[PDB]
C-alpha cells in the first residue's frame, strides 16, 4: 500500500507518510495573476535545449518520464530568478479524466488540461540526489496545456505510449528534442515550492509559464490509455495524476512581465 491518487491512497493521504504535505512551501498552488507583481530583478530566462541527450521513456505508474542524459551540460535552464546552472534530467506530465481538469498549478482558479513539467538539478550540488535535500536545489518549468491544435513536437511521445502502458515499461527515446514542447513567450511566474509527489520535498523554485501550448484531442486521449497498474494486473487509466492546488502560506509569487 503506497501512495496514488485513489480516493484511499491519494493527496489527501499523503501526510501521513510524508508530514511535510503540510509545510510551508508547498506545490502545486493557484496563481492569482491580479496578486502576482512584476519583479524587476528577474534576469532574462535561459532555457538551451539544443544539446539535449534524450534516453529513454517509462511508465513509472504516475506517470510517464522521459529521461535525459545529464552526465554533462548539454540541456540546461539559466537566469530568470535561478542562480546558477541547473541541467535537465528528465519531463513528464500531469493530465485529466477530461479536458477540464489535469493540470496542477491553475491560473485564477483556472485548471488546464494538463500540465508539463521539465525537471532541472542545480550543478553546484553534484548529482539530483543531493540536490532534492537542498533548498534551491531544483528547477521545475512548468507549461499548461490546452486542448486545441494537435503539438507537432509531442507526437513522438504520443507515438510511444503504447510500449509503455503499464507501470514498470520502459522503452528506448533517444533524440527526443524538448524544444518542440515549448510555446512561443517565456514570460513566466516563479515561486519557492515543493515536488508535487512523495516525497514532496521543498527544494523547487518554480517556473510556470504564462503561455500555454495547445495539444490535440486526439494527443490527449492517448495519454489516458495509460495504466497505472502493472501488466497482468485489473485496468486502472492513468488519468487525474495531478495534486490540488496547496496554501500559498508565507509566500508572493512573482511575474516576470506586465
Ligand atoms: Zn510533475
Amino acid at each position: 500500500h503506497h501512495w496514488g491518487y485513489g480516493k484511499h491512497n491519494g493527496p489527501e493521504h499523503w501526510h501521513k507518510d510524508f508530514p511535510i504535505a503540510k509545510g510551508e512551501r508547498q506545490s502545486p498552488v493557484d496563481i492569482d495573476t491580479h496578486t502576482a507583481k512584476y519583479d524587476p530583478s528577474l534576469k532574462p530566462l535561459s532555457v538551451s535545449y539544443d544539446q539535449a541527450t534524450s534516453l529513454r521513456i517509462l511508465n513509472n505508474g504516475w506517470a510517464f518520464n522521459v529521461e535525459f542524459d545529464d552526465s554533462q551540460d548539454k540541456a540546461v535552464l539559466k537566469g530568470g530568478p535561478l542562480d546558477g546552472t541547473y541541467r535537465l534530467i528528465q519531463f513528464h506530465f500531469h493530465w485529466g479524466s477530461l479536458d477540464g481538469q489535469g493540470s496542477e498549478h491553475t491560473v485564477d482558479k483556472k485548471k488546464y488540461a494538463a500540465e508539463l513539467h521539465l525537471v532541472h538539478w542545480n550543478t553546484k550540488y553534484g548529482d539530483f540526489g543531493k540536490a532534492v535535500q537542498q533548498p534551491d536545489g531544483l528547477a521545475v518549468l512548468g507549461i499548461f496545456l490546452k486542448v486545441g491544435s494537435a503539438k507537432p513536437g509531442l507526437q513522438k511521445v504520443v507515438d510511444v505510449l503504447d510500449s509503455i502502458k503499464t507501470k514498470g515499461k520502459s522503452a528506448d527515446f533517444t533524440n527526443f528534442d524538448p524544444r518542440g514542447l515549448l510555446p512561443e513567450s517565456l514570460d513566466y511566474w516563479t515561486y519557492p515550492g515543493s515536488l508535487t509527489t512523495p516525497p514532496l520535498l521543498e527544494c523547487v523554485t518554480w517556473i510556470v509559464l504564462k503561455e500555454p501550448i495547445s495539444v490535440s484531442s486526439e494527443q490527449v486521449l492517448k495519454f489516458r490509455k495509460l495504466n497505472f497498474n502493472g501488466e497482468g494486473e485489473p485496468e486502472e487509466l492513468m488519468v487525474d495524476n495531478w495534486r490540488p492546488a496547496q496554501p500559498l502560506k508565507n509566500r508572493q509569487i512573482k511575474a516576470s512581465f506586465k
